[PDB]
């Protein structure tokens, strides 16, 4: 008896995940929406008052997307039409609503098309992006101020960035950053004029008689990179001035010789910006940390406050060098780096120093730094117990290193080892939110005694209803290869018994600094194959994966294709190996890196797999974008690495896909792994003669996110898996 | 005991049918190839010569795409390079070899990426379109006149057809009529500055980064179309000191009022020229028959001697009108039209003379005239034992209509019921090419006392190996519908047993004036799914189908998507009670037209069809061009025929999909049926929650024959129907 997790329970979403989403808005008080309307919350008591009724923008004639109020409460930005674009950036229209006279603004309204809007850190003014030029209002109903004049659709970009910067480097569409009391405005300009352009078609609603060609300027591998400029205005002098002068900030002459970008901004006072920048081959970057020179109004960097950081091993940081965190007086800050034994670190600078001093140390890694105060820092390691998939938060007093606190370790060790971390304005207060491998906990706490303040979440609702239904479980361990281990997690059926041959399917990822096992509890379509279909899902983090030192990471480099597609391949015969495996039914599959990897492993000629599925996966790396794919594997030349772009190509190994079941799957409108990757890989499977199976879904992305297509694939899946074991 | 024709037989085509084209050089001799070589035949004893050695340009170079030998039998013409474009174009170098000086001309040569090259019907003069301009060489080795000079690419076509005039109009690349004996060239003018571009990704070879996008002149249904003129050059009176003079010949006013297209141009005389002009409203065209002014130096068209042909119940032509068979005097012609039954005949015309005379009537349709003398005027008919789909040569005395004598119907009536013919110059002989229902038979006649000279190819080889493989049998015959009688045709297993119950899958196209019924041997896929998987492959042909008259073919004007379809549906409903017939094993298959009557089909929610493919199928005609669609449908604006361009949609009926099993095919680079017709197709589905098969071929077109993707769709498809049948 009792119901087993269903494909429709996962795809119509009826076990619910909840969560506890909620705004600090200053230093012990945060907002939370409960039912439409927005409620203020007291961290202190957990008392609370309705801050914004539902009902307010009943008769607003448009449906709110989204909304942010301004940091001195005194107004709120409403967002409507919102209409997506990349990962990060869309376009919408935005209203003003004065909190205090309760009336919507009328006059001087910020336009429609608006790309980018932003409040400044304090007060009230507003920067936005229209046109692909920055305007800047210092009070919500008066006219903006122009700062740029370059602005042009798919060319210059200023104050956000174009596909690449936006997918690759930033991770967001904004590309603007106010000073600390908001009196200057920093921002970065992108010029794509001799960028290719990848095109494709769009075919929208059957009204549209003629199909659509985007065109979006788009680097792949070996191109012509976007180039980069760094500006900062004072927003205080607007007023005062015809037009104020945005002070270009050039790169250190060391970055000048050849390619490069801008990969980090960060403020440090009120007069102080640090600007890393990485080199086109990026296994080298370097810090400037300029300052404001009152008497020029002119921003200088002191080469005796730069700072390198560069790789021997591989490329710099994860996946680009780490922001640094300055204390109050901005005459030092702490960084993320990796240590003499490719482990990151916390390293303490001195701005006008060229030697850090690591503050932890040990065979694990520092996840992110949280919080600063002058007493403590904060930080995310996976430090407890040894387990890289494990994250906790910690304290370290800055007057004594070696006085360290985990505060989320031990709260509830059994079901809380995965843990996120969110302070209020001043670090007062701070919520925990546990993910994994118990339901999802949330919690508050205050920082002036570690005590909790109370339980704001705990997923009791849902706890009620999974326990109606037939869950399977989860094993995180590990297995050792030359010396050292590799982690590994299964989803395994309900009631598993290892006296059983039960048929295996290879979730996979592998991508640089990736990581599939660990901690965190999840309901997805995996839950449904074993809960359901009593299939094993496993993933292996092996060579290549994260978190475990440069060691493990950098074994990769500039060799993308072979050691974490072997690895995959060698995690299954230890699999089959522990007894409860049916070799005969060994399926792998995965989704962007994991469909490329998956690709590679049904082309090998293992052996080892009956059948695989692969969606919007990278067929050759010349097809991927510059930044990232450089990041890994040098430039595509005779005298770099195009030997290896050259063999590592899923259709050089079409020929292999005779002793396989293959279903690839790719949306037509994927922006970032272009269709044209599977169009080349189905090409090169057709002139060899080998049959397999395919499915293409019109107008959806690298995420086939859409609702009808999220369930349609998920869907058509299930029947090949199905199929390939037999069940049926 | 005997191996049945399989898979590979059909890719490989191990059993080849052997042809036999010959081309009539005079009134009694003609070139055929053999080994390589040409030789020269004597129609009246067999004797022959060779012509040219096939080691005569052993040492050319490059590789001889075809060959063209100019009609005095001096010279011939090399094509090479041969790049293929759409269905009729392409582009190809060429070089020109004298055959009496056995030298190949190296002055003054066609350029390289020529489009068209043709040489005048009598003599040697050359006429080649480059550029989109005409070139004219009275002599092979003498410099070219340019004779247009507003060619311009995607724009002005001089010479050359565009892409909907090359497709659906004159079936050829081709845009220029030569004069009897070659003084006068005839040359039409396209101007398609406001037709609109479809655009689609093409990915070539793996080495290009990105993908091109093709980018061509392509009116959809009630798009702006191209423009045409139509313009005479007297090429013996070429100055190369001065430009070639044009003169035009304008539509008559009738057609100036509108938008219209010429459909048709055949010359007369040496000094008459005839043209059919078309309304974009295709039921309305108008016939010009103009005379050259020796004085004047223009050519008129006598009002009265203006031909108006319409049709109230459907469009004109079975595509387009027929063209005119003038006299040697050319004062009188014949032309196929559509009589007062409704029924195709020949009627027979004054020039100056509204009325014409049917010289051949009943309830069967004269397919074409072929050739025509002082005393006779041959003809293909479907007349023969009532069949619509068999095929005869007829004469008709012209002094008495009464006298109609059948030339092939009783040569071999177990093996031949489906002929054409090709007359030598002055129809002295006239070889007959039998296509069925047995073997193909090609033989020589002589038209003075019709006698049977000898057999030239009787297909014996094939006929001896096709005795050792288990051959399926074609049954054909007609069902009632409403008094009326429609036929089709069965391809049955070998060893038919009509006490079993056979799986049947529908072969389907059903296209307007469509013909799937007929008595043609062939060797094709359904010759494998019948002889290995004894599976009945059954075609229909209904309303809408051809050669049965108007009352028939034009049941379905402005109506596309309803009785063809629906008729099919009833033809399978019939077939599902036979005795013969497993009615749990249906199946329905079509490309093309025929992909669009089976995707109508599939979703109409019948429940007879268990499982069907759609390869490149219409999905909604405002996708497809205009002269083709707007011919059947009318324009698609709300006061004219908007609302059924609505309504017969595929994508309408997506929910009837849930419970049939669909394989949806189509080529990405399809320039005829674009892919974004299977795009719109696929994403109804999926917003319907229907599951589906699909396959995409990467830079096919239409015909999806390359070879690899040929075995490749064929392949796929193969396993589909098997499975949907549950065949080993
Ligand atoms: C998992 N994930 C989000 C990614 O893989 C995408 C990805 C995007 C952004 C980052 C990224 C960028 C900056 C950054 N600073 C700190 N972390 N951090 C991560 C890392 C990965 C990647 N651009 C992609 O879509 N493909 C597709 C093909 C290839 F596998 C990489
Ligand atoms: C079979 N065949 C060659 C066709 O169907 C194509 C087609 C092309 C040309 C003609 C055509 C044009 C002129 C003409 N004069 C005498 N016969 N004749 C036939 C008739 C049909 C059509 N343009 C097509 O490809 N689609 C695609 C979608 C729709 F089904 C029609
Ligand atoms: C949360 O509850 C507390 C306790 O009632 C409220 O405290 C206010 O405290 C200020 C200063 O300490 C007093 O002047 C007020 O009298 C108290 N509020 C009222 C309404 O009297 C606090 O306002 C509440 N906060 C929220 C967000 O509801
Ligand atoms: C963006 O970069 C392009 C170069 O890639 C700059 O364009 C050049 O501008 C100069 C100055 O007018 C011209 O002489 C060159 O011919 C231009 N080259 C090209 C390829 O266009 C452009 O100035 C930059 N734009 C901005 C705002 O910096
Ligand atoms: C504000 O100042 C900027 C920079 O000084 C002006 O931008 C220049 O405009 C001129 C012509 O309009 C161009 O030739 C320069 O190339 C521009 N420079 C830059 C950096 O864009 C801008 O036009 C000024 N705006 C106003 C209203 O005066
Ligand atoms: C935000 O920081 C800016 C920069 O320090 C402050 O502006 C300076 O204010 C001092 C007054 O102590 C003046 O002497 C300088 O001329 C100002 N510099 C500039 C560049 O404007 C500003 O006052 C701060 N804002 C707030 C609200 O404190
Ligand atoms: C093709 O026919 C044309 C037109 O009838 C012939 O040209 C005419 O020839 C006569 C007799 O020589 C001249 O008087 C006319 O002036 C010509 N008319 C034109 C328009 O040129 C031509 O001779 C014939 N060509 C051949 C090769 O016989
Ligand atoms: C040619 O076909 C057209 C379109 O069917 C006929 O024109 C009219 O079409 C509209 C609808 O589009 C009807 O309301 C009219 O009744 C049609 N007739 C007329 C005279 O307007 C047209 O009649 C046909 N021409 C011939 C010669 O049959
Ligand atoms: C076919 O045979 C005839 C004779 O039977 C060939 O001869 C005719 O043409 C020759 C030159 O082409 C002449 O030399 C003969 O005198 C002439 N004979 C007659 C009766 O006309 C003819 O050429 C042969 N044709 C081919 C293509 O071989
Ligand atoms: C081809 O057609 C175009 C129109 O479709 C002709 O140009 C016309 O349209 C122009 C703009 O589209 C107008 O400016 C003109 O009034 C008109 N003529 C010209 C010369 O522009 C164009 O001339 C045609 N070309 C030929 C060779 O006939
Ligand atoms: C068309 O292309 C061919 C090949 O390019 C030209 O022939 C010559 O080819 C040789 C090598 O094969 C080259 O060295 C020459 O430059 C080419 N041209 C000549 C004149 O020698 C041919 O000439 C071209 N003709 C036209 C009209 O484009
Ligand atoms: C807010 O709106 C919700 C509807 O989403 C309603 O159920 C709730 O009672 C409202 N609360 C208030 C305070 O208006
Ligand atoms: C934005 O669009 C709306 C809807 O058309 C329009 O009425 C409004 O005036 C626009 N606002 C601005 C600032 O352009
Ligand atoms: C950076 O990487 C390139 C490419 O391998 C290498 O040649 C260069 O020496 C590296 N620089 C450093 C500091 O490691
Ligand atoms: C011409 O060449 C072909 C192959 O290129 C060969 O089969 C044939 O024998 C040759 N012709 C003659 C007459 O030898
Ligand atoms: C022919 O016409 C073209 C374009 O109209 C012109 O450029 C060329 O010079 C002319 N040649 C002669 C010989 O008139
Ligand atoms: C006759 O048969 C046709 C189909 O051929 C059918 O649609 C029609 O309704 C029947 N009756 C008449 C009067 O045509």
């Amino acid at each position: 008896t009792r119901k087993t997790y269903t494909l429709t329970d996962y795809l119509k979403n009826t076990y619910r995940l909840k969560l506890y989403s909620l705004r600090w808005i200053s230093d012990h008080e945060y907002l939370y929406k409960q039912e439409n309307n927005i409620l203020v919350f007291n961290a202190e008591y957990g008392n609370s008052s309705v801050f914004l009724e539902n009902s307010t923008f009943d008769e607003f004639g448009h449906s709110i997307n989204d909304y942010s109020i301004s940091p001195d409460g005194q107004f709120i930005l409403l967002e409507y039409n919102y209409v997506k674009q990349w990962r990060h950036s869309y376009t919408a229209s935005y209203d003003i609503y004065d909190l205090n006279k309760r009336q919507l603004i009328t006059e001087e309204r910020i336009p429609n098309n608006t790309q980018w809007v932003t409040w400044s850190p304090v007060g009230h003014k507003l920067a936005y992006v229209w046109n692909n030029d920055i305007y800047v209002k210092i009070e919500p109903n008066l006219p903006s101020y122009r700062i740029t004049w370059t602005g042009k659709e798919d060319i210059i970009y200023n104050g956000i960035t174009d596909w690449v910067y936006e997918e690759e480097v930033f991770s967001a569409y904004s590309a603007l950053w106010w000073s600390p009391n908001g009196t200057f405005l920093a921002y970065a300009q992108f010029n794509d004029t001799e960028v290719p352009l990848i095109e494709y078609s769009f075919y929208s609603d059957e009204s549209l008689q003629y199909p659509k060609t985007v065109r979006v300027p788009y680097p792949k591998a070996g191109a012509v990179n976007p180039t980069v400029k760094f500006f900062v205005v004072n927003t205080d002098s607007l007023s005062s001035v015809t037009n104020a002068t945005s002070i270009q900030i050039t790169a250190p002459a060391s970055m000048l010789i050849g390619d490069h970008y801008l990969c980090d901004v960060t403020w440090a006072t009120q007069e102080r910006i640090s600007l890393q920048w990485l080199r086109r081959i990026q296994n080298y970057s370097v810090m400037d940390i300029c300052d404001y020179d009152e008497s020029s109004g002119r921003w200088n960097c002191l080469v005796a406050r730069q700072h390198i950081e560069m790789s021997t091993t591989g490329w710099v940081g994860r996946f680009r060098p780490s922001e640094p965190h300055f204390t109050l007086d901005g005459n030092s800050f702490y960084k993320i780096i990796s240590n003499e034994e490719g482990y990151r670190h916390i390293c303490y600078f001195q701005i006008d120093k060229k030697d850090c001093t690591f503050i932890t140390k040990g065979t694990w890694e520092v996840i992110g730094i949280e919080a600063l105060t002058s007493d403590y820092l904060y930080y995310i390691s996976n430090e407890y117990k040894g387990m890289p998939g494990g994250r906790n938060l910690y304290k370290i007093q800055l007057s004594d290193y070696t006085k360290v606190t985990c505060l989320s370790c031990e709260l509830n060790p059994e079901r809380c080892q995965y843990y996120s971390v969110s302070f209020s304005k001043e670090a007062k207060y701070y919520q925990l939110r546990c993910s994994g491998p118990g339901l999802p906990l949330y919690t508050l706490h205050s920082s002036v005694n570690d005590k909790g303040l109370r339980v704001l979440e705990d997923n009791s609702a849902l706890d009620k209803m999974l326990q109606n239904v037939q869950m399977p479980s989860k094993k995180l361990d590990f297995i050792i290869l030359n010396e050292t281990k590799f982690w590994y997690q299964m989803i395994l059926p309900p009631h598993f018994d290892k006296s059983k041959k039960y048929p295996l399917l290879l979730d996979v990822y592998a991508g640089p600094c990736s990581q599939k096992a660990d901690t965190v509890f999840r309901l997805n379509w995996a839950t449904y194959l074993a809960s359901t279909e009593n299939i094993i899902v496993a993933s292996f983090d092996g060579r290549g994966s994260g978190y475990q030192g440069d060691k493990i990471m950098h074994a990769i480099n500039r060799r993308l294709g072979t050691f974490e597609v072997e690895d995959q391949i060698e995690a299954a015969r230890q699999f089959s190996k522990m007894g409860f495996v049916d070799n005969k039914r060994i399926a792998i599959w995965g989704w962007s890196y994991g469909g490329y990897v998956t690709s590679m492993v049904l082309g090998s000629g293992s052996g080892v797999f009956k059948c695989g599925i692969a969606v919007a996966p990278v067929s050759r790396w010349e097809y991927y974008d510059s930044v990232y794919t450089e990041r890994y594997m040098g430039l595509p030349t005779p005298e770099d690495n195009l030997d290896h772009y050259r063999n590592s190509t899923v259709m050089s190994r079409a020929e292999n896909f005779k002793q396989v079941e293959y279903l690839l799957i790719h949306g037509t409108a994927d922006d970032n792994v272009h269709f044209q990757q599977s169009a080349q890989i189905s090409k090169a499977l057709v002139d060899v003669g080998v049959d397999f199976q395919a499915m293409w879904y019109t107008d959806e992305d690298h995420g086939i996110a859409s609702s009808t297509a999220h369930q349609h694939i998920y869907t058509h899946m299930s029947h090949f898996i199905k199929q390939c074991f037999s069940l049926p």
